[PDB]
């Protein structure tokens, strides 16, 4: 994700302006969905948000708008546990042997001839946690094995969380909303208001290790990867209880990182560091921020950003249409250098003569030497001491940069790279001449759309990531939802696109209307007010009831819906109806999924929207959503979440009863089903452990002691 946050001090109108840019899968459970919910007195904000959920992740209202960025903070703890040497089944506290509780889930699988067949799983776990097993790397042998302790299994105050901030009205407002909660899972947080202040927060939750216990307790060789590994056989390593934070053993709020500014903010999903070096975020802990390289995409946003001049909207606009590949900024002149230099190896000639014709970027028209330049830079990024200016912690902002060409051994480096990859292109038949747009697409149906764009990695900040599958380059992720919200005085003017359109269902009207916009780079008015509502030629108005539950919705072009109701039940009506009527089998898919039920409809050769395959999917969501887990979480939930939840399975299956398959390819499948409250459940705990033990869902699943059965 990329997010700029500009305040009075440097915005053209002296007010405030935000650029929301999230970077997120195209297809799945974290397809975003535009909509505009209103409660009149109580609610009225705009945005878009996640399959299933009754409130809006990323949005404005009338006087704020709000994003998310990806942090760098621990939301989990692995711990290495130290196993009694007689009985791998017990570990030890403090030199105390403790047995592993045994937990039995059972899956339901279709075979080959249809039968179904049942499958039991046993899950070990321990004070802190289940074990999770990374075949190779965290083995469970006789002296050690792993608990992984997720702090977000216990936030049930996220939906609580984000319908507090489509409530917040500034600020000041949302800052003091988000601090009271801490409910946000595993995301920073930037805004800006109509009275021109910039925020940023590292608000969300975090394992809370006390500063002096963090050297004694840590292990160094898995922190080194990346990990947040504890020491599980300590009891002083457990996670500290302050009692200032809303949830027991998370890092309460007034010490994670907070910047109010009134020039600019920004995060590239690098830490808190540089969110504006004119005032550098330091001092933390270490499981929330450290003062590491910024990657390319935030160097590229603080180059742009530099200076005292006023900033434009078309300014942060252009920032992501220009599709500036920058870090051929680093590398680029150097290579050119020697391309000219060894004119004489006929293997380099074609990479050399692409790569003096690439104008630098990611545009459909750009030349193949983008491609060239890729594939280049996946092996110097393998070559130390290549940088010519390598990182220097006083200039994170112009470091790393140039190619070291002057040593002899390097320079034989980069030229044999070079020489390794653009063996690799044309090895894959590209013609010559084609261009980006020729190869990086997205499938609408029979159809391709070109779809401009690079790797984030590559310093582009309109990331997009593809695969190859067949003769192209498949869109996989990336720039989805675009918001950019300025506040004149007539009210909030909003502009963007979604960039794969609403409806993931090829038979809808909405189902590539924005992706071809996408392609132009065309952005849209987001319309908010009645005004812009009420006037769309393509406004369709439509009011539902049962009961009770009633909801009156609006229809603006590109399918976007606008929810207005009295009360939550109400509005979740509207909102379940309107999403259903675009997206009905991705929910029941994913429903599926979060109820562990795959291979119950699919069988055990396949795999879900995460690339999990069915069966070990099914055992970790079985696990994951057990009904007294599902019990648990839902008494912990508001009033009114519990009737946005109530609201929304009923406006699903308000659309099921009338479905006839105009926009709803999956008319007739078996899991096309009424859904309950419970299911919207059982999807939001599936999003909120994306952030940490969803990611070791297959390790869960192979954790096994020596011996067993
Ligand atoms: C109920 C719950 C509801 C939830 C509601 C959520 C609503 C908010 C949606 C969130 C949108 C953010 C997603 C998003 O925007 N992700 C990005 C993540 C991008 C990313 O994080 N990319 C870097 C690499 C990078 C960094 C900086 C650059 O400038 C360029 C590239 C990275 N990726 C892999 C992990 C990590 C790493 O490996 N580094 C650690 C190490 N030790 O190396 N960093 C991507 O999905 O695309």
């Amino acid at each position: 994700a990329n997010a700029i946050a500009v305040g009075s001090e440097r915005s053209a109108d002296g007010k405030g302006m935000l650029l929301a840019n999230p970077h997120f899968p195209w297809n799945g459970a974290m397809r975003f969905y535009q909509m505009h919910l209103t409660i009149p007195g109580r609610l009225d904000v705009m945005g878009a948000s996640l399959p299933g959920l009754p409130v809006v992740n990323i949005g404005f209202s009338r006087h704020l708008a709000w994003t998310h960025t990806v942090d760098t903070s621990s939301h989990f703890t692995l711990y290495r546990l130290a196993l009694d040497p007689k009985d791998p089944r017990r570990y030890l506290v403090d030199g105390r042997s403790l047995p592993l509780e045994e937990k039995s889930v059972a899956i339901e699988v279709r075979g080959a001839d249809g039968k179904l067949s049942r499958v039991e799983h046993k899950v070990y776990q321990s004070i802190y946690g289940p074990l999770v097993v990374w075949p190779g790397k965290l083995d469970w042998n006789r002296s050690e094995a792993y608990a992984l302790r997720d702090a977000n299994l216990e936030n049930t105050r996220v939906l609580q969380q984000w319908y507090s901030i489509n409530q917040a009205s500034d600020v000041a407002d949302l800052r003091r909303r988000v601090e009271a909660l801490q409910g946000i899972p595993w995301v920073n947080t930037l805004a800006a208001d109509e009275q021109g202040n910039a925020l940023y927060m590292n608000q969300s939750v975090v394992p809370y290790l006390k500063p002096e216990l963090i050297p004694a307790c840590a292990i160094p060789q898995l922190v080194a990867e990346g990990l947040p590994a504890l020491q599980g056989q300590d009891s002083r390593c457990a996670w500290s209880r302050d009692p200032a934070a809303a949830q027991a053993g998370i890092t309460p709020a007034a010490q994670l990182p907070v910047l109010l500014r009134r020039d600019f903010v920004q995060n590239s999903d690098d830490s808190a560091w540089l969110t504006n070096p004119a005032s550098p975020l330091q001092g933390f802990s270490p499981l929330v921020s450290q003062e590491k390289p910024i990657g390319p995409r935030a160097r590229y946003a603080l180059s742009r950003l530099q200076g005292k001049q006023p900033l434009e909207a078309k300014t942060l606009e252009e920032m992501v249409t220009a599709n500036h590949v920058f870090s051929a900024d680093q590398v680029l002149p150097d290579l050119l250098r020697l391309c000219r230099d060894n004119q004489g190896e006929k293997s380099l000639a074609r990479a050399c003569a692409a790569l003096a014709q690439w104008d630098r970027g990611a545009n459909l028209d750009s030349g193949s030497g983008f491609v060239y330049f890729q594939r280049f830079m996946q092996r110097f990024a393998e070559l130390d001491g290549a940088w010519k200016e390598p990182f220097d912690a006083q200039r994170p902002l112009d470091t790393p940069q140039g190619i070291a060409l002057d040593r002899p051994q390097v320079a034989t480096q980069v030229r044999q790279a070079l020489a390794d990859a653009a063996a690799e292109v044309e090895k894959s038949g590209i013609p010559d001449g084609a261009r980006w747009g020729d190869l990086q697409v997205s499938t609408r149906g029979q159809e391709r759309i070109a779809i401009p764009g690079g790797d984030g990695h590559f310093g582009v900040y309109n990331a997009i990531q593809s695969v190859r599958k067949g003769d192209h380059l498949e869109v996989v992720g990336g720039t989805s939802y675009i918001q950019l919200v300025t506040f004149p005085e007539e009210g909030p003017k909003a502009r963007g696109l979604l960039a794969f359109s609403q409806s993931s269902d090829p038979r809808s009207p909405h189902y590539r209307d924005q992706t071809e916009l996408f392609s132009r780079q065309q952005w849209q008015t987001l319309p908010f007010s009645d005004r812009q509502i009420d006037a769309d030629p393509q406004l369709q108005r439509l009011s539902i009831r049962e009961g009770g539950l009633a909801a009156d919705i609006r229809w603006t072009a590109y399918g976007v819906p606008h929810i207005r109701a009295k009360d939550e039940r109400g509005l979740g009506y509207g909102i379940g109806y309107a999403y259903a009527r675009d997206n009905a089998c991705l929910l029941a898919e994913e429903i599926v999924t979060a109820r562990g039920e795959r291979a119950r409809y699919f069988g055990s050769e396949g795999k879900s929207s995460a690339e999990l395959d069915n069966l070990p999917s099914d055992i970790f969501y079985a696990w994951l959503n057990q009904p007294e887990a599902l019990q648990a979480f839902w008494q912990a939930q508001t009033p009114a979440v519990r009737q946005l939840l109530e609201g929304y399975a009923a406006g699903f299956n308000r659309f099921l009863r009338e479905a006839d398959g105009k926009t709803t390819s999956c008319l007739g499948q078996p899991w096309l089903r009424a859904i309950a409250t419970d299911d919207l459940l059982r999807l939001t705990r599936r999003l909120l452990v994306e952030g940490g033990v969803g990611q070791f869902a297959d390790a869960l699943v192979a954790a096994a002691p020596p011996g067993a059965e």
